[PDB]
């Protein structure tokens, strides 16, 4: 009868995959978008997730959260881990960092 925000998340995450969850409409949202499409991504490894497609938004709010820090989107997870939201990402590109990151976690077409 109702499947578990937690389980919305993990099951769209994987060790060299860059995963980011958005909505629709959210400014932030294609912002973030924008930087990480910059890049070629292996087959499988980049995904973006409508969170319109879970209800009750309110638990998959409180369950980023717990494991994220923040409650809105975008909320972008490098491996199994979350980086945060847009300001997070732009500050890794800023640094020209992103790239090399992109590159050891094994997500970027060659």
């Amino acid at each position: 009868h109702h499947q578990m925000a937690e389980e919305f998340v993990q099951q769209r995450l994987a060790n060299n995959k860059v995963t980011i969850f958005v909505k629709y409409t959210c400014p932030f949202c294609r912002n973030a978008l924008d930087i990480l499409n910059k890049f070629s991504f292996k087959r499988g490894a980049y995904e973006i997730v409508d969170i319109k497609e879970f209800k009750p938004e309110n638990e998959l709010r409180d369950y980023f959260e717990q494991i994220t820090g923040g409650k809105t989107v975008p909320r972008i997870f490098f491996g199994k881990t979350s980086i945060g939201g847009y300001s997070d990402l732009l500050e890794i590109d800023n640094m020209d960092a992103l790239g090399d990151i992109l590159s050891s976690i094994g997500v970027l077409r060659t």
